[PDB]
RNA sequence: UUUUUUUUUUUUUUUUUUUUUUUUUUUUUUUUUUUUUUUUUU
């Protein structure tokens, strides 16, 4: 009876998710240049990853070589750079042509030396580099000068450095695409960590100027984020020690899961893990059969699951909040009411009833906590504890 | 006994939807030009993308060439453009000639390959593309004039710009044939949307008044809104990675989702899912029964269902609320009374039942502001 | 109905655990040269002692050398040292070269231009470290021991001053003083420990640094430690010290968990199921699963900075921890003295969890 | 040795009523924003 509607919410949800799409839907793929490290020699490296750094810093060169760059910068990790990006890389939307650099001689760019893209090529870069130099009034990539000129001469340094490197492109992906804006706080925040434990190698803390220019190529740039949480996936997946590179990056993993499904996390928090005596009222009768509908949902999504928003997901758009309005309302009511660190959080979304979050706020809070609906007069003392 | 009743009332609304209708029904086709991307290459694909604003854009030319243009702009996503349109183009009031020129040597038109005889065709051709700019008094496509002028030289310029025109067809879609006036709202709630999420590439950001003259292009068009809903359905199945362009369409699909089949859902979100003391009005046995007959129907019906408004789906009536309306007043007026959202969308129908709805009013109100449906503080809630 | 909701945080949590890793990761390889103790005389043991002590005070030597250098430190308890190091190390970001030669004509600092490198390293060791030896007392720094007893007795003494270090080395790097000094009061109170091989503050805290500030040692040290901590084996005096100081090493870095069960929550005090913790509750309950879903290296997690430690961190349960703080604090009076002053604690719930035991002698 | 009397009788056809008449396009919401380490002793 009542059964057969609750069961028809949750088929029209799970409706045409399943099949697999028509060949003909495969979109023109976007060529980049990926320059990838040809040696695993501190000689060719230290150059290369000082060249990446202005790629990205540069006014001058264009979006399509920019894309190329960052995907050369955070290439660095692997043993086998250049082979390590070609086979995790798995996008339609972009075509790589990857160039394994002749040991980069030429100063800050690479050349061709024998066959020739063209002459101007090392002028194409030169500007780019002139152009990144001049715009950022001469500012090396870390904080503290002497770094941005080392030039460094063996493994350990290499490693100390990139190790360095690397987690400040890890730092940025847990805001880039979540608030690129307001960033400043968390990233920083994170910063302390890794270099308070000793993971990071403090020499090459990287500048306010150079991390705002990757944070905005990171925000504006699908192809980039991608990659990005291609790799963030393979290496969650269990089962593996890691040394200094992957382990800081899978250390930043365990911040930037669930990041960006703030509201879905929120109401299983508040509210929902709350019980309160009043989640059977006849509004949580149906949003109750919703969010039923929604955590069986979650599951089937899978894999992707803990960076949608990362990966710009649409079956995202189902997960988003204001898909079960009236329990969210009440959930941030409760949530805002009961945990000190919430409320904090930016509330102004459109599905929010303030007669459902007054409901929630006091209902719980005017309740001291639900004491009502808790389930020698152990309800009576817990009257000291509300404190109001 | 009784259970024969409604297993009767189950079998009028299934009765006859079963066999398939004879091959003697194929309708007077209507003959459609579809000009199409000849190469992937950025010289011919932007000058293409004018020819085709342009052709929108115009007063002057033909709806035959009209429709023909907009499934064009609206193919720009694929690697093999020709390919992409023949291949999903599924319906048999239009039959497509698809024209691949991808020379694009013919100034703002397509070149003709009869030559001589191709010459009444350009000046067509040129007099579609005066009458574009005169009657829109000069205004390129483009809010912003520098870029509706600017010829494009990579491969980044052209999927820019591409992702960004098709996503603002597809903004279109969810709107144009479920309210085509009133529309702007919710139009303009999506572009901000996509813009904010850095989604689609701003400097490509296309004018009301083109946007307008495009919606109402989709509106009054079967054909054009035949193959857009085809490319829904099919981009809509999971299990595939996407570009930036299947990416933006996929997004904007759980917006255009249910559209147009508003009192579907309200019936199921308001009374059914509330689960409100008055389920066992006695009167109301009889609708519940005839509201599960059509949910389970509905499921049966099956891959069209989502768009079935946007397809014109003849089986859209029945599932149409009025079909059952003693529960469906009642739905509307529990549904306006309790989520605070609701009640602002525009309800006037002659099929409302004023008292049947009051009762479901009262439902919230008579119950206390809904203590009723409580499910001692079940009124402590002020 | 609301059952599924539990178990479907639950699932969250755990999804994404399963699968096997990419060698796309692999991270580019760091060499390290070990030098490895080469047979079974003391005078190969107590010179190779004196070496690592010195590479370890060094102003010149490189990164890559102390790390080496360090292992070979804490090598010395095996049968047959370079054999040990290289069969349980088992770490992807260095690939150690391992020297073991019975040579041992080449003090410290040996030649295999190098070895004036080596010159400069050892004499800018010692000239900036003003003399001061690796023992306190200086007759103890410079004594030759010669025979397999006090080679053993010396051995087990330095190697048993490392092992001290690892119990605070990654956990409280400064401030250290006060455990370490605890910790040595019980081996010598217990006979365990042979004085004449007491080790100098200058020498233990330029060794602190070194564990703080290197993780490839530190790894190596930790897979040891859980390594001869597996169970079925008596243990004689060198692995006993080790197996001893891990008794204060168990559980480190994971305060919160055990201390909010053990605390507050295993106290399980009538105010238990509050209206506000149940989802908490819940939480916890999938955190203990979690955990022992971790399984063998849990007991050190935040020594080997294992990834999945974070989630287990006590900011993950923080309604009941706060409670469980605020009772803890109440009833234990050595408790509260470990500093809570963090951002995630929850004033109300401390002031609510402290009253609930603190009423009356309430508890 | 055995012991009586036995059937049938009524009623019976037909009669009413029986087409239809209402209602049924749509219209609201829908991106993202918080904290995520560490510091007792045995």
């Amino acid at each position: 009876i009542f059964e057969e509607a609750a069961s028809f919410r949750s088929y029209q949800s799970k409706l045409g998710r399943d099949g697999r799409a028509s060949a003909a839907t495969a979109t023109l793929t976007t060529k980049i240049r990926i320059f990838v490290p040809a040696t695993n020699s501190p000689e060719l490296r230290w150059e290369l990853t000082l060249f990446a750094l202005d790629v990205i810093r540069s006014p001058s060169a264009a979006e399509s070589m920019k894309v190329g760059a960052a995907f050369t910068l955070i290439s660095m990790y692997s043993e086998r750079p250049g082979a390590l990006i070609r086979s995790l890389l798995n996008d339609p939307d972009i075509e790589a042509v990857i160039i394994d650099v002749g040991s980069m001689v030429n100063g800050i760019p690479v050349m061709e030396r024998r066959g020739d893209k063209a002459q101007e090529e090392m002028e194409g870069l030169m500007r780019i580099l002139k152009t990144a130099r001049d715009s950022s009034k001469g500012k090396t990539p870390f904080v503290d000068s002497r770094a941005y000129g080392l030039r460094i001469t063996d493994m350990s340094t290499l490693v100390s450095a990139v190790i360095t490197i690397e987690a400040q492109i890890w730092i940025l992906i847990a805001k880039a695409v979540t608030a690129p804006d307001t960033a400043e706080e968390s990233e920083t925040r994170r910063w302390a960590k890794y270099v308070q434990q000793k993971r990071v190698n403090p020499f090459f803390a990287l500048t306010q100027q150079w991390l705002t220019e990757m944070r905005n190529l990171l925000s504006q740039s699908l192809s980039v984020r991608k990659f990005m949480v291609e790799i963030l996936i393979e290496v969650k997946k269990g089962g593996s020690a890691k040394g200094r590179a992957v382990e800081i990056i899978s250390d930043i993993g365990n911040y930037v899961e669930e990041t960006g499904m703030a509201g879905f996390f929120a109401t299983i928090r508040f509210g929902l893990e709350t019980r309160y005596p009043a989640l059977a009222l006849n509004e949580f009768q149906s949003d109750l059969n919703t969010i039923k509908s929604l955590m069986l949902l979650y599951r089937e999504i899978g894999p992707r699951a803990p960076y949608m928003v990362l990966l710009e997901e649409s079956i995202q758009t189902k997960f988003a909040p204001g898909g079960y309005p009236l329990l969210w309302s009440f959930a941030m009511g409760v949530a805002t009411t009961i945990d000190r660190s919430m409320g904090a959080l930016n509330i102004n979304r459109g599905y929010l009833e303030p007669m459902y979050f007054r409901l929630g706020q006091k209902s719980a809070r005017h309740h001291a906590g639900g004491i009502d609906q808790n389930m020698s007069d152990q309800v009576a003392e817990l009257a000291a504890a509300v404190q109001e």
